[PDB]
């Protein structure tokens, strides 16, 4: 009604209307900056303005400076969109981040168990309350979009991204897609499967990531290539992305590997035959990080080609993330030269501008102050406290079966034994994808290690000792009633997480030989996925499997002193030796040490 009325910027007209009114608008500069996701570390108000830049991100570790409060995160943001909401047409920017478990990149953000103790929880209404109180903290930082779920179904333990992975057995990994509905919002009654969905400024759009078969590669090795027949790709590393659909799921991030010699990133047939045109995903698809780059041998060899390939497959945005103007500018000369269609550019700006207008991106494109306070709040860490205790698996709680059970430990003793490189190391106990993409090693962020919940859980007369190495003769002169021994893997992601041997650092077995050789002990093993772990058992009289539980480490107590019984089951195999891999729950030669279920339980003292 206004004389100055311009439809998309109207909030009450449908989306698609609004979608189609903005862009029969664009120029073809501003249409190719959407398909643009630039790392803020190359953003700058100019650039964002005169490429017309469509999305930022932040890549593990980049962040404003370390240690920012939610605040300087939510200025950064805006920084930004302030320059995007500057342009001709106004269209504002999302941001996305890997809020992987929990908001992991930001100091202080609650930091939940990483998925395979997820998926032995066995548990997806807990896994839709992890997303719900994971958008409330990626929110309180002001960004929009997260990069999960990994929805990969990790068929080797020998890549370094199994932990990323609920579960061997898609059936688990189906379940936990409820993450998606709590990142995002329920979808409404009469929902069709393939739209995008984001219920408004407290919700984030979510990612189902990475499409297709990440989680089949040979040998588990990251990026690589997965050699299965389309009847297994179907049944094993599809279904899931089915249930996102189903769930509005509003983004989906392609691979870095290969099906059977093709790169997903230059796949036609899956990206725009099946995903778009069976699935009917009409959100947007995205790149992986310099993915398109990876199309050819060597990697960069020939970015025009990249563009072209990964364009014609059906790409939307791609994630660039860094070379901007070289992106922008080869993409123009294909479309100028008739190479790429403006059908293929209008179909993934289309898409694009669904997923912005649908979250209420064009209603609410600044962060909101008074969410800040969502970070770490302590209903959050009570959440990631009842994740991490249904995490973990206990493997054994006795060394015969006439032993008294060691678990659960009693609160009250004259003198304990807190040992091992994992009792004190909150960044050990958290993994990967925590303030760096790598993680790191020792007090990285706000939580409660292993030793620090054991001083929180105890009676008040009993002594508790830390000792990261003891030697046995400590041990045995110590007049200790029990031990608690923690260790297992450093943190890793990507392909530095690629790992043949599958055996855990030393000093990790000896010093749980030396502890155990001197006392009744319970080993907590923190791990991504299974390791060699004969050895660990025949020196102990009770094993846990707690995998990386986050950055409650009382949850880790609440099991073992029994506040709560053990309830978790293995999500994966667990081998018997690194030469029987690839090996999984349903083939012919299945030799486990333990199967994928198993679990031993204990009841609540």
């Amino acid at each position: 009604h206004a004389a100055d009325y311009v439809l998309y910027k109207d909030a009450t007209k449908p989306v698609e209307d609004r979608v189609a009114d903005l862009l029969g608008r664009m120029t073809l500069a501003e249409k190719i900056g959407q398909m643009t996701q630039i790392e803020r570390l190359v953003a700058t108000p100019d650039v964002l303005r005169d490429n017309f830049i469509g999305s930022l991100l932040s890549g593990g570790g980049s962040v404003p400076r370390k240690g920012a409060t939610a605040k300087e995160w939510q200025d950064m943001v805006d920084g930004f969109q302030k320059a995007c909401m500057s342009t001709r047409l106004g269209i504002p920017m999302i941001y996305g981040i890997d809020a992987v478990h929990g908001q992991n990149n930001v100091y202080g953000a609650t930091i939940f168990p990483h998925n395979v103790g997820l998926g032995a929880t066995r548990d997806p209404y807990l896994v839709k309350r992890i997303g719900e109180a994971t958008a409330l903290e990626v929110r309180a930082t002001g960004i929009q979009y997260a990069f999960a779920p990994c929805i990969a179904v990790c068929r080797d333990p020998r890549w370094g991204r199994c932990y990323e992975s609920y579960s061997e057995d898609r059936r688990i990994v189906q379940s936990m897609t409820e993450l998606i509905p709590g990142l995002q919002g329920d979808v409404p009654k009469d929902f069709t499967s393939g739209m995008p969905f984001v219920a408004g400024k407290n919700k984030v759009a979510a990612c189902a990531k990475h499409f297709v078969g990440d989680g089949g590669t040979v040998d588990g090795i990251n990026e690589n290539n997965t050699i299965i027949n389309r009847e297994g790709l179907m049944n094993i590393h599809m279904p899931a992305y089915k249930n996102a659909m189903d769930k509005g799921v509003s983004t989906v991030m392609i691979s870095y590997s290969s099906w059977n010699g093709v790169k997903m990133h230059a796949n036609q047939d899956l990206v725009t035959g099946y995903l778009k045109d069976t699935l009917k995903f009409k959100g947007f698809v995205i790149s992986d990080w310099e993915g398109i780059d990876r199309i050819t041998t060597p990697a960069g060899s020939d970015y025009s080609y990249s563009v072209k390939a990964s364009i014609l497959a059906g790409l939307d945005m791609i994630m660039v993330p860094n070379k901007y103007q070289q992106f922008i500018s080869i993409l123009t000369g294909h479309v100028n030269g008739g190479v790429i269609p403006m059908s293929r550019i209008d179909d993934a700006v289309t898409r694009i501008l669904r997923v912005k207008f649908t979250m209420g991106l064009f209603e609410n494109p600044y962060a909101d102050p008074a969410m800040a306070e969502q970070l770490g709040k302590q209903e959050h860490r009570d959440l990631a406290r009842e994740a991490a205790r249904k995490s973990l698996v206990l493997l054994k709680n006795g060394k015969t079966s006439t032993d008294a059970p060691l678990l659960p430990l009693p609160k009250k003793a004259p003198k304990i034994l807190v040992a091992g490189s994992h009792a004190d190391n909150l960044g050990y106990q958290c993994g990967g994808w925590t303030i760096e993409a790598q993680g790191d090693t020792g007090r990285t962020t706000v939580g409660t290690t292993i030793l620090e919940a054991v001083k929180a859980a105890v009676d008040p007369s009993t002594v508790v000792v830390f000792a990261e190495n003891p030697d046995a003769e400590f041990v045995k002169s110590g007049g200790f009633s029990y031990a608690i021994v923690a260790v297992g893997e450093h943190p890793y992601t990507e392909t530095k997480g690629d790992n043949l041997n599958l055996t855990i650092p030393e000093p990790g077995l000896s010093t749980v030989q030396a502890v155990c050789g001197g006392v009744r002990c319970a080993t907590v093993l923190i791990s991504g996925r299974p390791v060699v772990v004969q050895p660990l058992l025949a020196a102990s009289d009770a094993l846990v499997a707690a995998w990386l539980p986050g950055s409650e480490g009382q949850g880790v107590t609440d099991a073992l002193f029994g506040d709560f019984g053990f309830t978790g089951r293995l999500p994966r195999t667990w081998f018997k030796s690194v030469d029987q891999l690839p090996m999984n729950v349903g083939d012919a030669h299945y030799d486990p040490l333990f199967r994928l279920g198993y679990g031993l339980t204990t009841n609540a003292t």
